[PDB]
C-alpha cells in the first residue's frame, strides 16, 4: 500500500509490503521510493519492506526554504520514521543522496540499525578524501557546483522534465530496465514532486571552498569508525562516483563486505536486481 508518515513536521510518503523485522530504503537523487520495487518484491516475505519518499520528492511534503533541506532535518527525518513505523531499529538500505543521510544516521544513531546495505553514493569520509586527491572524482562531481546556479531548475523540468528524463528515462529505457510503466511512474513523482526541493539538497552542501574541502567527514560526524555489519553493492560504470571511494573503507567500517557489479552503473539495485537480491541475501543470512 501507498500511505503517510507525519514526522519532524512534515508528512513524508512511503511504499509498504510485508512484515517482520523493518528493511527501511532510502533513494536518492532524482528518484524516489519506487527505485527500489525489485527488493520490495524480493524482500516483503521476510520483512517489513518500507521504501520512503524523501521530504520534497513525490508525494512526500514540500517545505519552503533551505534549512528545511539540510542534513541534520533529513537525518532526524530518519529516525521519526523508524519509530514513527513502530521500530526501535531496522535494516538501512540506501543509494546516492539516501546513502549521504544513511551513512551520517548510522555513524549517528548506530543503534537504530542493525545492519546498513549501501549502493552507489558517498561515504562520510572517503567521499572527501576523492573530492580533495581525486581528478576524475573532482569532474565527475562537477555537476553538484553546477546544481548551484538558478538555471538548472528550468534545465531539469523544461518540456516535460527533459533533463530528468534525459539523465534517467532515456538510459533506463535504451537498457531496458525501465519499463513503459516504469517510465510513468517516474513521470508521476516528478510532477507530483519538487525540483527545487531536489536541488535544495544540494545547495546546503560544503564541499566548494578550501576549508570545507579539508573537513574529514561530508556532513559533521564525531566518530570515524562505524562498528556494524555493512555491505557495499557498487556498479563500476558509475560516472558519479569513482571506484576509490571504496579504497581503505575498512579502516573505517571494520566489517564490511563489498560487492562491485562490472555491468552496472550508478543504480545497480533496478539496473542488475537478481545479482544484487543475491548478495543482499548472503549479507542478511551470513
Amino acid at each position: 500500500s501507498k500511505q503517510y508518515i507525519n514526522v519532524n513536521g512534515v508528512n513524508l510518503h512511503y511504499i509498504s509490503k510485508g512484515q517482520g523485522e523493518l528493511m527501511l530504503f532510502l533513494h536518492g537523487f532524482p528518484d524516489f521510493s519506487h527505485i527500489w520495487r525489485h527488493q520490495i518484491d524480493e524482500f516483503s516475505n521476510d520483512f517489513h519492506t518500507v521504501a520512503l519518499d524523501l521530504r520534497g520528492y513525490n508525494l512526500s511534503e514540500k517545505p519552503s526554504g533551505l534549512e528545511s533541506y539540510e542534513i541534520d532535518v533529513l537525518v532526524e527525518d530518519i529516525r521519526q520514521v523508524i519509530e514513527g513505523l513502530g521500530y526501535s531499529s531496522c535494516t538501512l538500505v540506501v543509494h546516492d543522496w539516501g546513502a549521504g543521510i544513511g551513512w551520517t544516521f548510522a555513524y549517528r544513531y548506530p543503534e537504530y540499525v542493525q545492519k546498513l546495505i549501501a549502493f552507489n553514493g558517498p561515504h562520510p569520509y572517503t567521499f572527501m578524501r576523492e573530492l580533495r586527491t581525486n581528478k576524475n572524482q573532482q569532474k565527475a562531481s562537477e555537476y553538484a557546483k553546477w546544481f548551484q546556479k538558478q538555471e538548472v531548475q528550468d534545465y531539469m523540468e523544461r518540456d516535460n522534465f527533459s533533463g530528468l528524463r534525459k539523465l534517467v528515462i532515456d538510459p533506463g529505457v535504451k537498457k531496458g530496465y525501465l519499463t513503459a510503466d516504469d517510465v510513468q511512474a517516474y513521470m508521476n513523482s516528478w510532477e507530483n514532486g519538487s525540483v527545487l526541493s531536489m536541488l535544495s539538497y544540494y545547495r546546503n552542501l560544503k564541499i566548494f571552498t578550501e576549508e570545507d574541502l579539508r573537513r574529514k567527514s561530508l556532513f559533521p560526524l564525531e566518530e570515524e569508525v562505524l562498528n556494524i555489519p555493512v555491505q557495499i553493492i557498487w556498479g563500476n560504470q558509475d560516472p558519479t562516483f569513482m571506484p576509490e571511494n571504496l579504497d581503505g573503507i575498512e579502516e573505517y567500517v571494520p566489517n564490511i563486505s563489498v560487492h562491485r557489479l562490472a555491468e552496472a552503473s550508478h543504480a545497480p539495485q533496478h539496473e542488475k536486481p537478481q545479482e544484487v537480491n543475491n548478495v543482499m541475501w548472503n549479507f542478511l543470512n551470513k
